[PDB]
């Protein structure tokens, strides 16, 4: 048979069979005929193809392929795959390349040593030396990409190879996608905490990956501790209305610090030590605590800044320290402060008004996704999420991820059945990096809500130019965007609301049409403090 | 405030990291002034042996040996056992010093230029930290992945300045697992195969002895009576090789393996590859009707088997799971291996066969073995029946000068830890040359190192590979003219060349009597058995 | 249609480039399979000294040569001389062996992996041609790649399962230019500018000997009747140095090289780095009130330059141009250098200064010297004045272990052309131990070269080092225990060790009237002048 009957063939038993794509001179040969049991979504731009199959991957906890053009393709989706990479999101990112009979030469649209551009952020990149190699690849890709800590791999694939007639290969084979930790360091980890007078948990997003959500509230129930969001969590791990919760840590050295003061150790499941983010002076941890480390990914614990780590899935470490904690004594840990009431009357209006507005009117079954950097701490403070699998945002900060991973994660509620609204809150900066995404999900029928906030600034950035004190910083202004316009140049329902009676109204209307909107929201130019 | 040197000192003592193997370059004096007494500098004369003998320690020590070597010159000299080093994952850590920041944007003599992309692909991790300060936390960082499973080299590149910069003492000491165990949902899924398989066959592979799962894999073998095969080209033995469960040593062919582990319904592979093939030769990976599982250390490894269900976890970590979960077999009639063949000591020129012989009956009960000697393989795989764990040792790669250096840092090893065994080497004459240069440091260590040269004039083994290959009339597979004798005398080291397997005996025994490095060089037929 | 391999031989005996320089491995028998007769294939023990050997080659015949080595395993051990080839600019393509495509996405023993990233940075273009076919295409853009200005060594990583492959007859031989000029606009204000200087100076470096510019550079020097100095570290003389204008080599140090040029207003540097330096040694770049224009043949120099104007151009063509725009001077008083010293010959231990007028004053008047004797090069640069082009050399980049090899590659060349010159190699102790293996090859080829090993039993430059950077009690300087003459018979060398100056004359000319291979060590003392 072809390459391509038995590399299509191999998928089927994988169970990979969608394909992101914007398509290429160089990839007419893999999507030739393409199955009808398989699933090809169109995307504009490759910032956006590689951002809606992350969404989608992440909704499903398996691959999704992407493949786009060459090395101009692979080159406009950088960003987000680095994105995808810090994500930990198991893509399987292909690209045509052009044919090995011309390949030599270097003839246009040759991605030329392929397999170094997407360096340093894949955990495998390749190009088959000869077309009876690819179902292999394909199998190694997978392999690679789904053993623990997941992540994106890229196979550069000359256009020629599709149509060789090869005999049958058997190369599907089966992985593990978790590992689990070191029953000594378990043992002694333990130990440190049964000794321990006041521990402090800190939960970051494997806990949301590896499905840990119950075990993560079962250890901390079991010590009565205070649980703490590692900075710049880009997935929810732990409910934030339980009683032990405080809140999502600041990413400062010296301000994270001052937050966990009190406590003797410091437990971080799951998370880096630490995401920090503006340069504050500082320890890294109290005088006089310690600190320990759980996550999966080799990386995070070699680079740490403090304590004694060790490497484990975050679920099956919560499982087997459960079995050596015993039950601690209720120990008056704070409860936090009920949300804030902003001012509605307030014009322009204020973005914390606008969250409740949101909040008050949204369903249980939603999934929120955020990059609107200013509002943060004021969606941490509205929406208090609550359950797991909810609420999405990047763990990179590579602004332009999160609308079309908004796509993406809709698309995993139609595979899935569940069909909740995917409601995302934008800032209108944000928005612009890979608007095109809109037309994937207007095109698809995904469920998206787009809620622009609309300051007409890079608000954060003048945030960090007040901490930092570095003023008259070109490019912080942005006059003269219709929002609404581009809602409508991609086929999205869109408008403008100049009044929170009319927000409430436009959102009600968006959470009853299965489709796209855009709902934009002119806020303040006001920011608080970073 | 404290140096970056006392600092960066501070922390190796508390990390119990504290030989240095090196040879020095202006750019690396900085940090080796005033070398203190409680580290050791072990001195080679060329790069590959500075790595390999670094590589021997560290593995005899389970932990970090740094190596120290000159920019980007000394790096170059290294690659090839730094490739080896990485394939045996080991955990070394490659500090070569650097230009001065005072003129590294100009890139004058000995800068090693593009530092971090010089030894790729054959490291976990390399950098050139960003300021003097960060020089401490650099060297944690390093042996923090270099230690996390599965082990391997890391390289930092320091700018000869950096030392004598005074930096706030902070605190940069940690500590990191070296080991991760399996998904126990993968243990249940593995166990319940190999309990409804009617004839599972086991294949063990290093990192058995690596994990040190030796009795793991003893009591996994016992528990299943089934036939346990070494991996193809395994390391370091992996299961005791006169146990009446042990077949022998797979063949490294695609076809040749598959004929081999014909008859077995599962094949369980442990700590290896899937597979660690070198010659081709077709047919299929396992038999008709099998199936496979992989379990290893190594995402690597399990990324791109062949064939079969992997899952990645520590070797004995898994061993003692599964053990749990799989019932006592009784015995099934597996086969007991042949008795050591008898070679004919009359032939003359002498017979490698006949010489392993008398090196093994005239060999104490705790030696250390250590081979390169290709031709010689599978005559050493019938006599030297190595039956202890931390005994035999080879390179992981292929790569021709790890074995001799490394010989001289597995002899330290016995140093430190007290054990004090000797180390016999078995050397082709063709293997030996590589890194010659590392007899210097076992006799300047007073390393007690016994290297028996098989001299058969040729690349034996090339020869093999050129008649199974069908090449005829390559060029430079024959060695004649070189005085190996002279090679031991050149540095310092007791040499002799034997003629008989009497005066063989009596050389022998000599060497296992005097604590140094000697040479026996044994002239061998020409001649050579099929691969 | 015809083999891979015979078509791909064709090309190269188009190209004439008929040469190979190896350590063979199993995955290159395929395309050393019944080598050809009208080629030759060169031997060397270890992949360090294969790759010198084949750049001494390469810089005789001013063509590219090629090397076969073994895989990931022979890349490694050569990757120290391919930065030195890298720098030297020799245009050698380096070929390695890789396994067969038909196990090469699984990995088994000895895989190249990621092959095109390992030899990085060292390299113009490294690449896996994507099937057989392109293979023959492959060495005709290595040999353009490497050809063309700035030359400089290529890797091809050539899976074994290729050579046999029968592909359509294609014709891939092309040309190109091995040479680029300056952009007239440029000449013409680097022209300006000198006519317009009250006081120019002249430094000089090794793209004039490459680019065989000798003639060139003298004719330019004696318009300007500028005095001219050799650039620091300049690996072949590139103005004779008995010439009334030349001053001698400038030191290697920023503040040190800047006293030396003092009292010019301008600085014309031609054929070399701004600047090569070596310690720091702080002060300017140039003398204030300075400035400085500066010519090379590698935009690489010319764009991380510490100081000046420059322009990219081969140095011929430059030298040429720049000629037809500057008018005549009269002398202007320029000094001539002070003739060369006389050493104490009763001193004991011997001398270095005095050893090396001994060799000067029993040299025939066609001699290659080659140096790798790092202590001694001040001595060497009073003793040994060259006065004609390709005859000295060494290397471009500091790396120990280069030379040895080297000077065989060189006698090939004098062999070639017909030449038939002695190589004289002056060597440390130190520096004769990184690829010693390398006298194996002078040995069997029957190479005229000898080797004079200055015994002073230690590291002795980095002593000199030690002093001037303050860095006391760094180990491993010292390199007691070593038998040179036993090294020299390993390999099958003419070998002996002389104690007196008259001894030495007699060793001399006696290895000067033996074609073949010698080696003369001579003891000396240990004391070291400054740096
Ligand atoms: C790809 C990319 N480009 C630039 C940035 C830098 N950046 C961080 S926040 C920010 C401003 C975001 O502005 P907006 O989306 O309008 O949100 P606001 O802060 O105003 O609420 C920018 C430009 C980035 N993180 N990623
Ligand atoms: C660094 C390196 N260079 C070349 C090779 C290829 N190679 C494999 S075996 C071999 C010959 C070994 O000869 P010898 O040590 O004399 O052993 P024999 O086969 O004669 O017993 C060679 C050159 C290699 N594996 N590694
Ligand atoms: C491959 C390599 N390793 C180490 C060095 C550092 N190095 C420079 S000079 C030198 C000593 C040379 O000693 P020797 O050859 O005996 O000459 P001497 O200075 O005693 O005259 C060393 C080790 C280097 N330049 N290259
Ligand atoms: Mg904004
Ligand atoms: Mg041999
Ligand atoms: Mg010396």
């Amino acid at each position: 048979r072809t390459v391509k009957e038995i590399t299509f063939d191999l998928l089927r038993k994988l169970q990979v069979t969608t394909v992101v794509g914007n398509p290429g001179s160089t990839e007419e040969t893999f999507l030739k005929d393409f199955p009808s049991d398989f699933n090809y979504v169109l995307a504009l731009q490759e910032a956006s193809v590689v951002a809606i199959a992350d969404g989608l991957s992440q909704s499903l906890r398996k691959p999704v392929i992407v493949n786009i053009h060459t090395g101009a393709g692979l080159g406009n989706a950088m960003g987000c795959l680095l994105t995808a990479y810090q994500n930990k999101t198991p893509l399987i990112i292909t690209a045509g390349q052009q044919t090995r009979e011309m390949l030599l030469n270097e003839p246009l649209l040759t991605n030329i040593e392929a397999i170094n551009m997407p360096k340093p952020w894949v955990k495998w990149s390749y190009e088959p030396a000869r077309p009876e190699d690819v179902p292999g690849a394909f199998m190694r890709a997978y392999a690679t990409a789904m053993q623990q800590p997941q992540g994106p791999v890229f196979l550069s694939l000359p256009l020629d190879d599709w149509e060789k007639l090869i005999p049958e290969v058997d190369v599907a084979r089966t992985v593990s996608t978790r590992q689990g930790p070191d029953p000594d360091k378990v043992k002694e980890f333990a130990q440190r905490i049964t000794a321990s007078k006041n521990p402090l948990l800190i939960y970051g997003s494997d806990i949301a990956r590896s499905q840990a959500w119950s075990d993560g509230i079962a250890f901390a129930e079991r010590l009565n501790a205070p649980v703490w969001a590692a900075p710049f969590a880009e997935r929810t791990p732990f409910p934030e209305d339980h009683p032990l919760f405080q809140g999502a840590l600041t990413s400062g050295i010296g301000s994270l610090e001052k937050q966990i003061q009190g406590h003797d150790l410091i437990v971080v499941i799951g998370a880096p030590v630490f995401r920090y983010y503006p340069w504050i002076a500082g320890q890294f941890i109290p005088e006089g605590s310690t600190l320990l480390q759980v996550s999966d990914d080799p990386n995070m614990t070699s680079k740490a800044v403090v304590g004694d780590s060790l490497v484990s899935d975050s679920k099956l470490f919560l499982i087997e320290a459960l079995k050596l904690i015993d039950q601690r004594e209720k120990n008056n840990t704070p409860q936090r402060s009920p949300m804030t009431k902003e001012d509605r009357t307030a014009m322009p209006l204020r973005p914390h008004a606008v969250l409740e507005v949101l909040k008050e009117n949204s369903p249980k079954e939603i999934v929120l996704v955020e990059e609107c950097p200013s509002i943060v701490p004021l969606m941490q403070d509205v929406f208090r999420i609550n359950q797991p699998d909810t609420f999405y945002t990047f763990a990179s900060g590579g602004l332009g991820w999160d609308l079309p991973a908004a796509v993406g994660l809709a698309l995993g509620e139609e595979v899935s059945g569940r069909n909740r609204p995917v409601v995302t809150l934008m800032g209108d900066g944000s928005f612009q990096y890979s608007v095109q995404g809109i037309y994937t999900g207007v095109q698809q029928k995904t469920h998206v809500i787009y809620v622009v906030f609309q300051n007409e600034e890079y608000g954060i950035l003048k945030q960090f130019a007040e901490l930092e004190q570095t003023p008259n910083v070109p490019g912080l202004d942005l006059p003269g965007l219709d929002i609404v316009a581009q809602g409508k140049a991609y086929g999205a329902k869109s408008l403008k609301v100049e009044t929170l009676d009319e927000l409430k109204t436009a959102y009600l209307e968006a959470l009853s049409f299965k489709g796209t909107s855009v709902i934009v929201v002119p806020i303040t130019k006001e920011l608080k403090p970073l």
